[PDB]
Parts: C-alpha cells; structure tokens; sequence
C-alpha cells in the first residue's frame, strides 16, 4: 500500500493516491493479556513473527489491547530476552511501539483494537465497553492518547473503537446505546488525528435479530454513523462457524445456500449498497467440524464480491482479518500451529485468493 493515511469512498478504502486497497491480515492477540504483550514471544522473536505474516501475503495485523495497559507501570511478562534481545528493559508500551514499527518496515498495516478494560483473556464480561471502574469518559480519553501517540505514524490506519459490544444497542441515545458511544470516541480520536480510519463493529442484537456479536450491522440502515470528519468510517462485523457457536442458520441442510443472504442481512448490505467498507474483523475455524468449511466457503466467496456464492463477481473485495494469527485460541485454533511456528495449509487455501496482491 502507497505510504500515508487511508481514507474510504463508498465501500471502498483509498490510498494516499486515491487508489483502492484492500486489507487482508491477521489477528495477533496477547496485549490485552496480563502480560501487557501479543502471545508468542515466550519461544518466537517478534521480527520473525512479522516476517512470517507478510511472507504468508498478510499486510495488516490487528492488535488487541486492553484500557489496563494505559496505565500500568508493570513491566511486561513472558518475553524470552534471548530470542527477543532488542525488547530487554521496555516498557509494554514500548514493546508495541517495536512491534508497530517492524510492521511498517515490512509492509504492514496495523489496526489498534480495545478488546476489553481490565486484563483479560477474550471478549469483556460486560459486553460493554466500559464497567464500574473503567469508564466510557476514559475510554474515549484513551482513544485521544493513542491517536496522539501515533499521529505520526501511518502504519497505525485505524482504531477498532471496541470489540463486540454485544449489551450494547444500535441507538436509544442512553448509557449503552453503541452508536452514540462510537460517534463520541471517532470524533475523539478523529480530532487527534483526522487521518485515521474509524473502525466500528457492530452490536449483538437488533430489533430481535440475534446474530454474532459484533456481526450485527442492521441498524446502519436506518442509524448511521456520522462523525466530524467525511469519509472515515469502516464497518466491521464478526462471524465466525457452527464449531463456535451451533446458531439456528446453521441447522438443517440445506443450510450453506442460505448463507449468502444471511451475510447480506446482517453486514454485508453495506458493502453491496455502497454505504461503507466492510472490514470484517474476527472469524475463524479449525476446519474439523464439516459445517465450517461450508460456512468458510461461503463465507470467503462472499467477501470476494460473490455475492450469491455461484462463481460470478476497478474497486476491491471486503477487507478482513482472520482469528488468529495465535494458535492459543481454544474453539479457533489459528494459522500458526501450537508449535507457534508451523503454517495450518488447510485455511490458507481459504484465504490465499481473497488475500490482497
Ligand atoms: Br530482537
Ligand atoms: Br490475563
């Protein structure tokens, strides 16, 4: 990608040059963690891990964090200095400062992502993007310190305001009403920063529509997200497979066909209607259970702008970025194997042609 800022038109995302890109990456998980880091650098060196992410075709990586890392004066933990030499003595922010330059070194885009307020492992219990102690007037004063730290630095294109804030609603104007929530950070972390990508998942129902959380996008339709500044506003559902979660669309054969439209419905109108970029930020699959791949396969066909998954299709396909790049995901697995080295061929079969070239 064309050095400098993204910025969208329609459901594209631009470069510098006003030519359309495409965001094909990974998650790499662990900063959100109690050891204030991404996972792996117990046995791998954080150079070698990027290397390997670009040398697989991935130029983006989204990065979890969690609000307890702001503040933390604890050093961070489970880093093998042997291995990892040039991160002995930095702080966690520091280390992610490290991890964010290698990647713009080698060619990769990075997306921050407040998984969650307190340490933790996954999703926060809440299904807020706050609680009783870490409040939404910090988060949205946190968004402005990361937006102010890498205001400089183009390799940081997008901020994922919160990860599925699933008790959350798509308006009502309250204390849990996400939308209002998001336009409130964006235009935080927007006024830092007006170059940046406002990354904004979606809810987990709407109107009495279940679907994945952060997968539920129904109320762009009628509500919107309007921020201060034109053209910033990617949209980023989360779907995942039966293996995860066995929902009613995935029961009764004759499933497959039906997915297509179920995409459509919840997320990926948007795309169609040229509403806004669709960044799909989480999915994922061990491909053992057989519904995954007929849910894999719909799925990446559908991104490819197959929109009715038959084999038919200058703008470019939905972004996406894959769970995980971490094999210590337990329902997921990830691409790396539990060896943290190893490549699972099988999924990159799925994603190496929907993989920006
Ligand atoms: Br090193
Ligand atoms: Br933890």
């Amino acid at each position: 990608i064309a050095p400098g800022f993204l910025r969208t038109s329609g459901n594209q995302i631009l470069d510098s040059q006003g030519k359309p890109v495409q965001l094909t990456g990974v998650n790499w998980f662990g900063a959100q963690s109690s050891n204030g880091v991404p996972d792996g650098l117990w046995t791998r060196n954080y150079k070698d891990m990027i290397d390997q992410m670009a040398g697989q075709g991935f130029n983006t990586i989204r990065i979890p964090y969690a609000s307890a890392l702001l503040h933390t004066n604890a050093a961070p933990s489970g880093i093998n200095y042997n291995a990892n030499p040039d991160l002995q003595g930095l702080t966690r922010m520091q280390v992610l400062d490290k991890i964010i330059d290698y990647a713009g070194q080698a060619g990769m885009r990075v997306i921050l992502d407040h998984h969650r307020s307190t340490e933790g492992a996954g999703t926060s219990e809440n299904g807020l993007w706050y609680d009783s102690q870490y409040t939404e007037d910090a988060w949205v004063s946190d968004w402005q310190t990361l937006a102010t730290r890498y205001k400089n630095n183009p390799t940081v294109i997008g901020f994922d305001l919160h990860n599925e804030p699933y008790n959350g609603t798509w308006g009502g104007g309250g204390a849990n009403d996400w939308a209002r929530a998001a336009e409130r950070a964006g235009n935080a972390a927007l006024a830092i920063n007006p170059n940046l990508l406002i990354i904004v998942e979606g809810v987990g129902s709407y109107k009495g529509d279940n679907y994945w959380w952060g997968g539920q996008l129904q109320g762009v339709k009628d509500r919107p997200i309007q921020l201060n500044v034109a053209n910033r506003v990617v949209y980023s559902p989360h779907d995942y497979p039966n293996s995860v979660w066995q929902q009613p669309w995935f029961q009764g054969d004759n499933f497959g066909a039906g997915l297509p439209a179920k995409f459509r419905s919840e997320w990926g109108y948007i795309y169609e209607q040229n509403i806004a970029p669709i960044y799909i930020g989480e999915f994922g699959t061990k491909l053992i259970d057989p519904k995954d791949a007929v849910w894999l396969e719909a799925l990446t066909s559908y991104l490819s702008g197959d929109f009715d998954n038959n084999g038919t299709i200058g703008t470019e396909d939905m972004s996406w970025t894959f769970w995980s790049w971490n094999p210590n995901s337990g329902d997921t697995g990830g691409i790396l194997a539990d060896d943290w080295r190893t490549i699972n061929q099988n999924k990159m079969v799925y994603l190496k042609p929907i993989q920006y070239t």
